[PDB]
């Protein structure tokens, strides 16, 4: 056997294996168990640590993927697929994965933590947009990737409940930052250098773990990528979460007491749970999702909004950013007039149509308010301004403005920020020109896909890639994200609250830009909130 | 008559007159100052519809202006030209009801299109016979026949207990439209063409000009409209019955004045002009700025809905009318009422000192309509910048006011059937006494239409004088034609018509016209389309 692949943590040993990335080997360890398989009557309930085994566990393979909802609108489509399962189902799914240099790193390596989104409905470590070899190999960091549960199986909440107390998905996460405090020595990692990251429902539970007291020493920075905790849909209210369990166990057949209900719910087949998992949305909804989070006072003290609004943050270190078309992407998904097979020109009508749906929330006048806000009043009827407003409602109202939101809070109350906006879209992309850079496709290029040679990036993009795995492993480093012996370029300056500096990411070198949509998300965060209030 | 100039001798409707031959920068014209065209509106016809005036015995001296119409007094900056010039330059009386005619000397001999100016000034204020108005120029170097009238203005015009038969509102519009009566009767004797007439006015003027077209009975006295400044439609230039009577009833009071309405009016009858005056800013609902006392009531008469529904829902494809703007119309307001703001200084206020503006200068506007107005006119980069929040003050009161209405009326006019050309007015007088920071005001592209760059003693630049020129072409021509280009200067830039599909019009200052897309378009949308939405 080979000694590099053998490592004795906590729990037993495991057998890793030899990767070969484009410019050397990397150790990987897939599959790695960090809790007792929540089934049975372990459904909803807070996961528990992992008990010992006797032997060498195999882990040289990827895990089965928690139980979710797959995706079926364009089957057999590389730009949806690409998110999808790629390893069998099952509620049995708690299980982690570590890469890191081969030979394993000499001193104490800095720890990445990736976080997937999908809404918190969907999502898993092993797609391999999250593979971790590159990051590993060419900037010899040791990144960690853990499965957590999504869906029902995860956030279903009757809160107050001792069954189902929600946020148990957050808990599977808060489990394997311990099991990486516990054991990542062992592979090289440095415990006391451990930085988390994730994008959509993935940004918005690394906030959550920033907020969150009993995760606070289980990391020193974050990075938030197209996600916060604060927002319109990474979060509900107790009343709002009891509302969709009870509408849920109905809709599968279970009418009396919290023990009862649980209990029929865990004599049910997974498919059965996401068969209806949609049907408890409160309105037709895009940018929405059946089971998130929950304000139980517990995991989350308050609403994140409060939180934030009065967290300190003295020793924080964050990077916060968005996309171009953080939109586009999901107006495909119901949105009257659009698909990815056309260039999805709208009316002024179908306009209005799609407003009350990506702002499932907003009374008539708030509605009325958007619609007037967002007009072009040049080329109030131009079909494509219509269809590209449209795009960026969506964007702004879900994460563009909440980032805003976060990036301001921090940066006023101590924590140090830097902002980007990442601007380039992929040329190997699959869904059409229209969509611009839409939601999740920065990712590839922090986890070096484009060093995939068969992958058929670009050169430019190469490099790209390069650029960036450097800034996010800096940050890591350091919480400075600026090479400490460039260099070029102008250099990244952080987020303030007079200034509101960020910057693009793009093939050209760092701009500069001040005001993170400053105009438009004082309307969303200032103005609409009177109007509702 | 033997022995005097042939020339500056005319007949009308109600008599003989002299006029006197006044001198030009190019050569002279002929000019009737003082032409009664109704019976003194004195004692007991004070607040009634004007009576046309009687004809006199002999020959009338039409050498000099008349008496101002009752009204206010401006003294905020004594001494100082800058608001001087707007002030009564004649004698203050409520027997003020004449109009003044200007034409080429000798008179034209064919039929010559009319220009009829009307003052601006809030409904508080105004004399035709301000140094500003004068058409001594358009006249020598257009060969225009300029009319310009006084009308009753403040309690006087527009004092109103709405239903009765003493006091029935807007008789000061009424005033006009007699005028306009006047000109259709008697202008042919002056060289002057009653088949081609063309209303102009700014602000209040401006508004004028709006009501008759609105107001079946004017709509036969011309042909053609410019509205500079200003708008029928609007929160300024109109109140409701109720708040007429409201404010009305209000005087009466201050002034001891407590056959309902008959005893009430016939007492205020019985006020001198100049305690009338006195009292005249206390009616105000709210601590305000570009809101006036007395102005047009909406009567269901002259007025039969209000001018934004009439607007909405015209037919006005026989209109040709030119409208616009100054670049900043709102920046004068301030020094009359919004704290942190003067004339002598460079007005840098605070964003406290914003918030509170903002009440002062959207007087209406409940506490969340107020704060969507501070939240769209913050920069939120900087919004605490003393010198971006002075400059939003002055745009919060100059497109709440001005810039939207006429970018309302525009829009509902093109979209129904009218020709409309706008414009906007963007060069500061070499000569303006008020301090930089204010731009361009409310008020000061007049010297330049009148033509006043010409007087050589006026130390105007030359510039100025080729550009005071072009104007004159641009109104004289609208008045001819309909149209304010020129076909012989044809390769001049064009200057295409306002269209709700391409939203067009023209920057007018020293350098040759330049064509745009929007009249703050945006800004625009959130005035006219939202706000009233946030309270319907
Ligand atoms: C990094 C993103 N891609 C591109 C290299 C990874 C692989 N595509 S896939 O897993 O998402 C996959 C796997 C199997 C089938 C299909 C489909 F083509 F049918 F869609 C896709
Ligand atoms: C990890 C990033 N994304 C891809 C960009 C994963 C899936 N997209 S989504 O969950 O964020 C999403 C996107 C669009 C529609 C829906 C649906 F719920 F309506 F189906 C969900
Ligand atoms: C119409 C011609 N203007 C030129 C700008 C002269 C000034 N009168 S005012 O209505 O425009 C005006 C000007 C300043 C203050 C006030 C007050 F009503 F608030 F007092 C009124
Ligand atoms: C114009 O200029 C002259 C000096 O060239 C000056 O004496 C005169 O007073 C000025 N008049 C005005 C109107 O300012």
């Amino acid at each position: 056997e080979d000694p590099q692949l053998l490592v004795r943590v906590r729990g037993g040993q495991l057998r890793g294996i030899r990767l070969k990335a484009p410019g050397g080997p990397v150790s990987a360890f897939l599959g790695i168990p960090f809790a007792e398989p929540p089934v049975g009557s372990r459904r909803f309930m807070p996961p528990e640590p992992k008990r010992p085994w006797s032997g060498v566990l195999d882990a040289t393979t990827f895990q089965n993927v928690c139980y979710q909802y797959v995706d079926t609108l364009y089957p057999g489509f590389e730009g949806t697929e690409m998110w999808n399962p790629n390893r069998e189902l099952s509620e049995d799914c708690l299980y982690l994965n570590v890469w890191t240099p081969y030979p394993r790193p000499a001193s104490p390596t800095p720890v990445l933590i990736w976080i997937y989104g999908g809404g918190f409905y969907s999502g898993a470590a092993s797609l391999d947009v999250y593979d971790g070899r590159f990051l590993a190999q060419v900037e010899g960091a040791v990144l960690v990737s853990m499965n957590y549960r999504v869906g029902t199986f995860g956030f279903l909440a009757l809160p107050g409940s001792r069954e189902a107390p929600g946020n148990v998905g957050l808990l599977d996460q808060r489990l394997a930052l311990q099991w990486v405090q516990e054991n990542i020595a062992a592979f090289g990692g440095d415990p006391m250098s451990v930085t988390l990251f994730g994008e959509s429902a993935g940004a918005a539970s690394v906030g959550m773990h920033i907020l969150s007291l009993p995760s606070r020493s289980l990391f020193h920075r974050a990075v938030l990528q197209s996600g916060t905790p604060n927002g319109p849909w990474a979060t509900v209210s107790a009343g709002e979460a009891r509302r969709r369990a009870t509408l849920l166990a109905r809709l599968v057949g279970c009418a009396a007491n919290d023990t009862e209900l649980i209990a029929c719910l865990r004599t049910r087949p997974a498919q059965d749970l996401v068969d209806h998992e949609w049907h408890v949305l409160p309105q037709e909804s895009i940018f929405r999702f059946s089971f998130v989070p929950v304000v139980d006072g517990d995991f989350l003290s308050d609403t994140p909004e409060a939180l934030i609004n009065t967290g300190d943050f003295q020793d924080l270190q964050v990077l916060v950013g968005v996309v171009k078309d953080e939109g586009s992407y999901f107006l495909v998904y119901g949105v009257p007039g659009f698909s990815k097979d056309n260039e999805s020109l709208i009316s002024r009508a179908q306009f209005l149509a799609g407003v009350r749906i990506g702002v499932p929330q907003a009374s008539d006048l708030a509605a009325e308010a958007v619609v007037l806000h967002y007009t072009d009043w040049l080329h109030p009827e131009d079909p494509t301004h219509l269809r590209d407003a449209m795009s960026a409602v969506v964007g702004d109202h879900n994460v563009v403005c909440p980032v805003a939101q976060l990036a301001g809070r921090l940066a006023a109350q101590g924590a140090r920020v830097y902002a980007y906006i990442f601007e380039h879209r992929a040329s190997t992309l699959t869904w059409p020109l229209w969509m611009g850079v839409p939601h999740g496709y920065e990712i590839e290029f922090i986890f070096g896909l484009p060093l995939d040679p068969s992958l058929n990036y670009t050169t430019e993009e190469r490099i790209f890639a390069q650029r960036l795995m450097k800034y996010w492993t800096n940050f890591a480093r350091t919480g400075d994200p600026n090479d400490p012996r460039d260099s070029k370029s102008p250099q990244w300056p952080p987020y303030t609250t007079a200034a509101q500096q960020y910057v693009s990411l793009n093939l050209k070198p760092l701009e500069v830009r001040r005001g993170l949509r400053a105009q438009t998300c004082a309307f969303w965060n200032r103005f609409l909130p009177k109007l509702l209030s």
